């Protein structure tokens, strides 16, 4: 089960995922390898890749939803700042990493939690959904 | 000298900087602590911070220039992918990190080039500016 395989099964709902947001064009769900608790992936529903080469308006939409998720994770986990990363070296489907940021070491793929507890993910999901409801009202 | 002080000196041309792009609203220049050669900072001229709170249209403009820079560093350094990071924990002025990316270990702050050679900066500036000329034609 490579990361790309699990990722595609989540977006296709063949494997369970912890979603926090969905649009006609964009979904967002918790990663199972979080850099910090609340680490969310913002994902176009269509298969896209190579962020810098994507149509500007399409990328703008993804980054705008990413802003909403960034506000939500800051509110949910009481942080002043949210980190944002685009890498794409593990999964060739565009996805924006958005997470509460506290330490410079939070930005780094080597330090991810490869085995987050189920309650920690449940709580991240519930807190982000609660913050989004506040922000979208 | 703090990273914030050095950043403000570079943007105000009080330290020599390797600028690669400017328009009426945004500049881009090589960081002097690069994660990889060609690591560029995309920066609004206005005093803005906290990417997730920026007016959506203003952020979209920063993101569009970030895409242009991402195209340019991939071409200039012959890498398939560009990394993109927004952190903000060291400098409280919005700036987007855009850099050619070959390995997950490139991402983050554990191993930056803290005194890069002038030759490496000059060559990166040259190659990025040459790539930009074709891209925006």
């Amino acid at each position: 089960m490579s990361m790309a395989t699990v990722f595609t099964k989540i977006i296709n709902r063949e494997l369970p995922g912890r979603f926090v947001y969905e649009d006609d064009d964009i979904v967002a769900f918790l990663t199972i390898e979080p850099m910090t608790q609340g680490h969310t992936l913002v994902v176009p529903r269509a298969e896209l890749d190579n962020w810098q080469d994507i149509e500007p308006a399409v990328f703008a939409r993804v980054m705008e939803v990413s802003q909403l998720i960034g506000k939500a994770v800051c509110k949910a986990f009481d942080t002043e700042r949210s980190g944002l990363i685009i890498a794409g070296l593990e999964v060739p489907h565009l996805h924006v990493h958005v997470f509460p940021a506290r330490n410079l070491s939070d930005f780094g793929f080597a330090n991810v939690d490869r085995n987050p507890s189920p309650e920690s993910l449940d709580e991240a999901q519930a807190k982000i959904k609660a913050a989004l409801a506040d922000l979208q009202s």
